[PDB]
């Protein structure tokens, strides 16, 4: 039982979404005009409060308050610390919408105890290559095309409530909130990412490890040995063995991306993500925005081969902190991103990827198998991960694909 999702326009079963055939928007058609105009009755000792992105006190507020209490694993081991420099990166790309940002605080002494975010993306969501094929089949291939052109939508994240706050049904109104806001923008479906089921994702993909640390990794009780290790009277030190990187990467002509590649990055890019049924569109300014290299948070590097760009990878900067270990307190994770291969092949480029990592101080290279990244995990030496991120739509029927099909990277 959801009492509250089940009051929303998304599907409520996996066997309703096992059935869903084509894309489409699930309520009906509303205007601005019929959204109401004030905020949500909320609590008279909380408020509702917009974060000005540009005020470090605000960024700095957003920052403690996922510090301690956004996602943490089970056991409480491990939670994740994102920097304000990356919260500042997520939060702000071009033509953001500040009021997009919805947090609630405490009057009295003005403390943040919840926060969700949306921001503007730019995607590509119509019906599913294989769905159109059975569509066409059936002579319905005008609806399967209906909402071919990318949509203007909302990705929402970091949904996060006061660990103090929890089970008091905060998180419902944060998201009736922000759906009105955003609903007053003239925008009516979002997606989000989620590691726990909710009704329903239209696509799930399993998390991927690479130790780069592997000491400090099974110390931290981050992964253990590898069950094909476990064979041998010391794992570790085989473990250490195998997974060794190369000293230099193996692409003679990468270095790190400058402006200058943006025009060419975002041409490669948009060819390869083309291929995958949900993606981004990018403009300039937003290849700029996410890929440009910044410290601490995102790390982007190209393969010239004629003079020319053919090949980049990407990769940002999540720290977690480490809770109750006596010898660790942070553990410093880097995450696939996008990236093109023209030229070369993609283990390959990624291979220079855990290579650079390993160089900057990373304990860890962590991927979803969307994009192409199921490609190369046994040959790169990744190892699967407990988890699974799950894909989700707002006000969008749609039907279930492969994490193959995915080619949104979510923060
Ligand atoms: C058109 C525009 C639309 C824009 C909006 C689109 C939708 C966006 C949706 C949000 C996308 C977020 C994407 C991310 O950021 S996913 C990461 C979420 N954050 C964390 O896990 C951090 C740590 N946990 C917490 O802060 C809290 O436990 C949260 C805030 C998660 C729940 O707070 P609390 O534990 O105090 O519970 P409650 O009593 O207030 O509320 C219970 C209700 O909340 C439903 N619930 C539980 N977990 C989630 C979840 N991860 N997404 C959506 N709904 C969730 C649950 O099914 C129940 O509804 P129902 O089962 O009774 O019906």
């Amino acid at each position: 039982a959801h009492a509250f999702w089940s009051t929303q326009p998304v599907p409520q079963t996996e066997d309703e979404t096992e059935k869903i055939v084509f894309a489409g928007p699930m309520d009906e058609p509303k205007t601005v005009a019929d959204i109401p105009e004030e905020p949500y009755p909320i609590a008279s000792t909380f408020e509702w409060w917009t974060p000005n992105m540009e005020a470090a006190d605000d960024i700095h507020a957003i920052y403690e308050l996922l510090r301690d209490n956004y996602v943490e694993d089970d056991d409480s081991m491990f939670r994740f610390n994102y920097s304000e420099e990356f919260l500042q990166w997520a939060l702000c790309p071009p033509n953001y919408i500040p009021d997009w940002h919805v947090a609630v605080r405490r009057k009295a002494d003005k403390k943040l105890l919840a926060f969700i975010a949306g921001v503007p993306v730019t995607l590509r969501m119509g019906t599913p290559k294989y769905m159109k094929v059975k569509a066409q089949e059936r002579g319905e291939g005008e609806e399967a095309a209906k909402y071919d052109e990318p949509r203007h939508i909302c990705e929402i994240n970091f949904l996060c409530v006061h660990k103090q706050l929890r089970e008091k049904r905060l998180a419902p109104i944060l998201i009736k909130e922000a759906t009105r806001r955003v609903n007053r923008t003239n925008v009516w479906q979002a997606v989000y990412t989620a590691g726990v089921l909710l009704p329903t994702p239209y696509a799930s993909g399993q998390y991927f490890h690479r130790s780069l640390n592997p000491e400090k990794l099974v110390e931290i009780r981050f992964s253990g040995i590898p069950a094909q290790y476990q064979k041998f009277q010391n794992p570790m030190a085989m473990l250490k063995r195998n997974y060794q990187l190369p000293s230099a990467p193996k692409n003679s002509g990468l270095r790190e991306m400058k402006p200058s590649d943006v025009p060419q990055v975002r041409r490669i890019l948009m060819n390869y993500l083309d291929s995958f049924d949900v993606g981004p569109v990018f403009s300039d300014a937003e290849i700029s925005h996410y890929l440009l290299p910044r410290d601490g948070v995102v790390f982007t590097y190209v393969v010239e081969n004629d003079k020319k760009v053919t090949d980049f990878f990407s990769f940002y900067r999540i720290p977690s902190t480490v809770i109750g270990n006596s010898n660790y307190n942070l553990l410093n994770a880097a995450y696939v991103h996008y990236y093109a291969a023209t030229s070369i092949p993609l283990h390959q480029l990624i291979l220079d990827l855990l290579i650079v990592a390993h160089s900057r101080g990373f304990d860890v290279c962590n991927m979803v198998e969307i994009l192409d990244n199921r490609s190369f995990v046994e040959q790169l030496k990744f190892g699967a991960g407990d988890g699974h991120l799950r894909y989700y739509f707002y006000n969008w029927a749609y039907p279930k694909i492969k994490p193959s099909q995915v080619a949104l990277v979510m923060l």
